[PDB]
Parts: structure tokens; C-alpha cells; sequence
């Protein structure tokens, strides 16, 4: 059935509740972000009103079908009504598309919930600072002290220094990189652009991207993987195997490849900087995992919540298990704590 942390109080609305049927009571469903765990269950079959970012919008449109009168796209930081409640989207610093929800309740309380981000000290300067936020529904997908990592800047000056010495030392090498959703374009277009190259993709891969309004993209990607020597894959590709076969296919054009996997984090974080990362290399391929995240680190999420000071907070990642969800609410307490809220 619904989860509670999926309802929003007060209202009939849910958030990213698309694999229950028909939810009883709601009469608008809010989407933050196209991620198939969040957007599970929607398709051209799909009849209630659907809210969310013009981005998320034009992907729901093109890759699901879902037909245009049941999409409601809304302009971020911008006052709207809903259902006769007032919400604001912020923008998330997740993937393209991605929001945050303001609800503005009847009663006088304001709830906030974060979908999935990545928190940065700009979002003190947003529509948030204006008024108190009493209840937080919050992204704790990395809520423990294990998980740092480095900026997405330093992540990206390491990728492009990386790609452009190996292909300068041997012009014939290929750079791959893998995908398998929305999100990290950073990657993948900072390299190539370095390169002086079009990255290259599947008919279906360059589709999801041509929804993205991101500037001058007819620039920087292209269906003919001939004239390009960045090649994005999926992600199930990126080993020795998968590599080997692609580079058969590309008719000794290329004789080396340097191939990057932008996963999460990985415990290779906990010991090493960001300056000593190493391949794993067989033959002619090598294969860089780079630590480039779209959530919030340990550190990042607490003063986001040392700064917000909410009266509640409802987790919404890592709910599953009794010993997480008691780790998580002792970090929260501790925070409270120390700031004093
Ligand atoms: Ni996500």
C-alpha cells in the first residue's frame, strides 16, 4: 500500500506515488524527478493530474506517452495554486528536471520536501529563506559519516585532465562513458567538449537528451557514432567484456580505450583523494569509476538541516530496516543538539 512518507497531510496530494493504483483520496500526484523508482507506474494509460517541472514534463510526454492533457507543468520559483494550496518548485541540483515541493497548508504549515537533491549553501538564498519550514521530508540516501566526497568541480577538472593527456599521447584512443538514466551530462559533455569532439549515442539515448533544454545541445551530441570519439553506452557495458566487443565494432578505427563509470559513492572514498584515483586495466582498456554524485554528502545534508532548523523531519531513502532508520534519527537529534532548535 502507499507508504505514510509518500502522503503530504492536510492535503489530498501524493509525491512520487505512481505503483499503488489508484490512492485513495488523492486528487493530484506531484512527480520531482524523472528516475524510474520515483516515476514507476505512469504510461499513456494514466488519467489524473500530474505536477511537475516543464523538464520532467517533455520527458513524460515523449519517452512514457502519457497524453498532454493530464500533464500539469509548473514554473519554479514561482507562487502557484494547486487544488486550492499554494506550492513552489526549487530547483533540486539532482538531475535535469529534478524539484523540490514548498506546500503551503490552510492551517499555517509549511512543509517542504527535498525528492532527491544534492544540497548546496545557494538553496539558503532561494524562496526558503522567506518563512519557517515545519516539516522536512528528506533525501537521506548518504545520512552517515562514511560518505564524503568531493565536490562535482574537482570530479570533472579530474575527467577532462585525465581524457585529453590519454588521447593527446594516443589519438587513437576511444573515451567511453556509461549511462543508464538522466543525470551527470557534466561528464560525458565536459569531456568531449575538450576533445573537440560530439559525443555520440543511440537513437533512444539522444531523444531522452533532446528533452532536456539544455543549451546549444544540437552542438555537442549526435546519432552518427562515426564521427565522434566519445561513445556513450549503458552503463551494463562498462567492463572488460562489454568494452572488447564494442571496440571490435568500431572497424580499427580505435586501437585503446579509456572508458569512465560516474558511479555514486564507493569505499574507495573513506582512504584516497580524488588526485590518487586509478584504472583497473586489461590490455588496451582501461576503466576510471569516478566518485561524480547527484545527492547530498553526510556533510552537505546536515548544515542544510543545521540551516533549515524544520520541527520534524521524515526520511524518505534507506526507510526499509529498523537499524537504519534508528541510526538516521539519532543523527538527526544530535544535530538539533548541537545547533540548538
Ligand atoms: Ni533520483
Amino acid at each position: 500500500t502507499c507508504p505514510f512518507y509518500k502522503k503530504i497531510p492536510g492535503t489530498g496530494f501524493t509525491v512520487d506515488a505512481f505503483q499503488y493504483g489508484v490512492v485513495e483520496g488523492c486528487t493530484a500526484y506531484f512527480l520531482t524527478h524523472f528516475h524510474s523508482d520515483h516515476y514507476a507506474g505512469l504510461s499513456k494509460h494514466f488519467t489524473f493530474p500530474v505536477y511537475c517541472s516543464e523538464i520532467t514534463g517533455n520527458l513524460l510526454k515523449n519517452k512514457l506517452h502519457v497524453q498532454e492533457q493530464y500533464i500539469h507543468p509548473l514554473p519554479l520559483d514561482t507562487e502557484c495554486i494547486v487544488n486550492g494550496v499554494k506550492v513552489v518548485l526549487l530547483d533540486a541540483n539532482h538531475c535535469p528536471g529534478a524539484v523540490m515541493i514548498l506546500f503551503y497548508l490552510p492551517n499555517g504549515t509549511v512543509i517542504l520536501h527535498t525528492g532527491d537533491f544534492r544540497a548546496d549553501p545557494s538553496m539558503e538564498r532561494s524562496l526558503l529563506a522567506d518563512q519557517k519550514v515545519h516539516m522536512l521530508y528528506l533525501d537521506t540516501t548518504y545520512c552517515s559519516p562514511e560518505y564524503t566526497f568531493p565536490s562535482q568541480q574537482e570530479v570533472i577538472r579530474f575527467a577532462i585532465n585525465t581524457a585529453f593527456e590519454a588521447v593527446t599521447l594516443n589519438p587513437h584512443a576511444l573515451v567511453v562513458c556509461g549511462t543508464y538514466s538522466i543525470g551527470k551530462e557534466k561528464v560525458f559533455l565536459a569531456i568531449a567538449d575538450v576533445l573537440g569532439s560530439k559525443v555520440g549515442m543511440s537513437q533512444e539515448k539522444y531523444k531522452t537528451l533532446q528533452c532536456l533544454n539544455i543549451p546549444e545541445i544540437n552542438s555537442l551530441i549526435t546519432t552518427d557514432m562515426c564521427s565522434s570519439l566519445v561513445h556513450l553506452l549503458p552503463m551494463m557495458q562498462i567492463n572488460f567484456k562489454g568494452l572488447q566487443s564494442h571496440l571490435k565494432k568500431c572497424g580499427g578505427k580505435y586501437n585503446q580505450i579509456l572508458a569512465f563509470r560516474p558511479t555514486g559513492w564507493t569505499h574507495s572514498n573513506k582512504f584516497t583523494r580524488i588526485a590518487d584515483v586509478i584504472p583497473q586495466t586489461k590490455g588496451n582498456i582501461s576503466i576510471y569509476g569516478i566518485p561524480y554524485s547527484e545527492h547530498s554528502s553526510y556533510l552537505e545534508m546536515k548544515r542544510f538541516v543545521q540551516w533549515l532548523k524544520p520541527q520534524k523531519i521524515i526520511p524518505t531513502v534507506n526507510v526499509g530496516t529498523w537499524k537504519s532508520r534508528s541510526t538516521m534519527e539519532k543523527y538527526f537529534r544530535e544535530w538539533k543538539l548541537e545547533a540548538g532548535y
